[PDB]
């Protein structure tokens, strides 16, 4: 019954993880846009002291959105409140009840966050080499089941957290977008549309698919421009090694 | 009925963390030191492709350690152990039953990784300057509860995860292992017994105190040898400026 409020920016795949996360729980929920990049409210830190999108506050009393209560739990951390929606939906199956399944789903989000997204913020915000990323996402495809399904197996939370992320590289990649050189740039053009990447292009289809993630999704085009109001997306910088 | 096999080293805080769940958790395993920074056997990447400890084996015949099984579930990444051996002892209660502060617990973990954990990488690593990781630690002790108990309040994995970082840093910081200057030693060293860290010293206090500490610690100066083992500590190096 306690309310969830999800404060939310179009261009945060951070973010985007939680909406999807709410849809397929079929939660009510709200979600309030933060201009966190550039302009921050002075009351955002009471919801997140961390200064970060997501922030999520549950139950307290139903308050607007910029007048956050003192008494809503405030919860951080993108992948902390996946875990507490699958907790909290339980008849949603947002996680396997088979423990090694439910294992399959952590693993899948650790082997993102801690090999893959890493190379997505420094290829993007840095323009250091793409081969490294390139080997992640190989490494994140093998963990995925050949013959197709999701993550481990029916849909989790660790898809969640995933398809934001590869989702954009696409058409951030044709929109050029990223700090990254001409010469990467065409070589992850070429290595994403190769028979290389082919099951991690089905994997991107198949989540794509899913009414969670066209109702949480601008479209392209839209996410593109979202993407172009980020600072660290400084246009005309690239850089060369 | 399901044999937990847990690959391991002594130097490591990773494998660490799993060993004092496992305890906690009260569960039947084998232990099976690797060495894997300088002599790594052929068959270990059999149990993790990734080539890092810890792994782990689930269910499947009794074997040898060093003859693993195609049968057996092969368990990546330490937090999803973490969750794993919740989800296999759930009378053990590692994690809270109630919603939000299962997610305090998640949202701790997800502390440490995400700001603490490459700023101990960076300092002790790399010799880069200490005040950033006295910021981030004051971030992470400010998470706890300030009256005092554990980072949900029960003990939970949370603190698992946590834990043998922190226990690391004293001794390691006594030695002068680590890549840092003397003068950030003497920082580092003088912050954390200052009233400033008083917090995140009980803490420290705490967790060692219980038997799942004790039980999987070599001892201050025994994790200290085992650390100078590693060469990416570079024992007699350090950085100035
Ligand atoms: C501002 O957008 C963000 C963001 O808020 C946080 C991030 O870590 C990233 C990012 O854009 C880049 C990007 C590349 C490819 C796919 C998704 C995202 C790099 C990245 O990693
Ligand atoms: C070699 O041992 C490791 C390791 O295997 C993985 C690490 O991330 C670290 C580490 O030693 C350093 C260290 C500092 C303070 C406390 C625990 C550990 C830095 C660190 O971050
Ligand atoms: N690990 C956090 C990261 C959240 C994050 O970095 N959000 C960005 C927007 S995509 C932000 O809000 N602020 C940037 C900053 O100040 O660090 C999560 O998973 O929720
Ligand atoms: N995120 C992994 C980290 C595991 C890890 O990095 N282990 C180190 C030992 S502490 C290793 O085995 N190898 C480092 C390397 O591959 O060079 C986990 O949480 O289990
Ligand atoms: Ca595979």
């Amino acid at each position: 019954t306690k309310q969830i409020t999800l404060y939310t920016a179009t261009f945060s795949p951070y973010a985007h993880r939680v909406r999807i996360a709410l849809e397929e729980a079929g939660a009510e929920y709200t979600t309030y846009d933060v201009d966190i990049l550039r302009n921050m409210p002075d009351w955002f830190p009471l919801v997140n002291p961390l200064k970060k999108i997501p922030a999520m506050t549950f139950g307290g009393p139903e308050v607007p959105p910029d007048q956050p209560s003192p008494e809503s739990a405030k919860i951080a951390e993108s992948l902390a409140m996946l875990e507490f929606i699958a907790d909290l939906f339980p008849d949603a199956k947002l996680l396997p009840t088979d423990p090694v399944l439910r294992a399959r789903a952590r693993t899948f989000m650790a082997l993102y966050e801690n090999y893959v997204n890493g190379q997505f913020r420094d290829v993007w915000f840095l323009g250091t080499p793409a081969d490294p990323l390139l080997q992640a996402l190989e490494m994140l495809q093998g963990a995925l089941p050949p013959d197709g399904g999701f993550a481990a197996g029916e849909w989790s939370i660790a898809d969640a957290a995933v398809i934001p992320f590869l989702a954009r590289m696409f058409p951030y990649l044709e929109a050029g977008l990223g700090l990254y050189s001409k010469e990467d740039g065409v070589k992850m053009r070429k290595a994403m549309a190769s028979e290389r990447f082919a099951r991690i292009r089905q994997y991107v289809r198949d989540c794509r698919a899913r009414p969670s993630f066209a109702n949480t999704w601008a479209g392209d085009a839209e996410q593109v421009e979202a993407a172009k109001t980020v600072p660290m997306l400084r246009v005309g910088e690239h850089h060369h090694h």
